[PDB]
DNA sequence: CGGCGGTACTG
DNA sequence: CAGTACC
DNA sequence: GCCG
């Protein structure tokens, strides 16, 4: 953590080209940040700047003008409106599109968010939610949700087996939400039981809001929600499920503990070697055009083991912990 | 030049 | 489909 | 934004 001075400010340039849609430079810079952070010494020089990988010429320049005059000038000509654009898409269900489209139309805070603005019903959920889904809760929180669903799941087959994943899994001491996995060892009783859990954990007043549910589907793989512990000093939680088939269990559980850029990363990996990575397998073969994308689909690989996705790539296992990008 | 992960709901 | 979301 |  051995430059805050720079990428303290490189964030706010980040976020502010995150909020507007920017996308991929947005994602650039995040790389350059990243790798500032895991970078020891203060990067000194213009040369020592491009070396570092994540960081090329149009960074480097930044960095040596935050390193001499003390300051980034661009941080000074960000647009007025991102941080309300930020307000905006800190909105379950709103992304860039819709909190420009709202700026655009005039809105400037939630109080015209919420008198004027024309809401989703994801979107309404998320505005009714808006603080406690800026939250993170103590992991000790975390566990007791997990259990709630695994009692219920566990009630009406003891052979479910559900793990909470995400920043949890990571090891992390404070969690966005809870991600929980189930599947099941025979293969097969995992099928339509979204049906029931969900149900079930209706009936206990468990669940308080459906954010993505398709129960229309005897097909469902993810329920995204809301819910919230019994009793006082409770405040409300998102709650993702995912119901995977057990042949899938190792690629649905590398995915959904993540991080986010582990998996990017990882999936980049497996396609410079003509291979395909994803929350339901690996693959190998796989046949893609010039432009990336997959033509021919290839072969399923065997994998049991997370450890197995990581030996198939020739990679070296990392735990959990490890996977903290 | 042009890709930058791969997938699942919503309406 | 585009937008948003998941990790 | 970075990089092949
Ligand atoms: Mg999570
Ligand atoms: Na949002
Ligand atoms: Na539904």
């Amino acid at each position: 953590a051995h430059n805050l001075h720079i990428t303290e400010k490189l964030e706010v340039l980040a976020k502010a080209y995150s909020v507007q849609g920017d996308k991929w430079r947005a994602l650039g810079y995040a790389k350059a940040i990243n790798a500032l952070k895991s970078f020891h010494k203060p990067v000194t020089s213009y040369q020592e700047a491009c070396s570092i990988p994540g960081i090329g010429k149009r960074m480097a320049e930044k960095i040596i003008e935050i390193l001499e005059s003390g300051h980034l000038r661009k941080l000074d000509h960000i647009s007025e409106s991102v941080p309300v654009l930020e307000l905006f898409s800190n909105i379950w269900g709103a992304g860039t599109k819709t909190a420009q489209m709202w700026y655009q139309q005039g809105f400037r805070s939630l109080e015209d968010i919420r008198s004027q603005a024309s809401l989703t019903t994801q979107q309404a959920i998320g505005l009714k939610h808006y603080s406690d889904f800026l939250e993170r809760m103590p992991r000790e929180e975390a566990t007791e949700i997990e259990q709630t669903v695994q009692k219920a799941a566990q009630a009406f087959n003891s052979g479910l087996l559900c793990v909470a994943c995400g920043s949890y899994r990571r090891g992390k001491a404070t969690c966005g939400d809870v991600d929980v996995l189930i599947t099941h060892p025979d293969g097969r009783s995992h099928r339509g039981i979204f049906s029931r859990l969900l149900d079930s954990l209706r009936q206990e007043g468990f669940l308080t809001d459906d954010l993505v549910s398709q129960e229309e589907n005897g097909q469902q793989q993810k329920y995204l929600g809301v819910c919230r512990l019994p009793g006082p000093g409770r405040r409300h939680r998102r709650l993702d499920i995912i119901v995977v088939p057990y042949s899938e269990f190792a690629c649905a559980l590398l995915y959904f503990t993540g991080s986010a850029h582990f998996n990017r990363s990882m999936r980049a990996l497996a396609k410079t070697k003509g291979m395909s990575l994803s929350e339901h397998a690996l693959s190998t073969a796989v046949v893609r055009n010039t432009h990336g994308c997959k033509v021919g689909p290839g072969r399923v690989l065997p994998t049991p083991t997370e450890k197995d996705v990581f030996r198939l790539l020739g990679l070296p296992y990392r735990e959990p912990a490890e996977r903290d990008w």
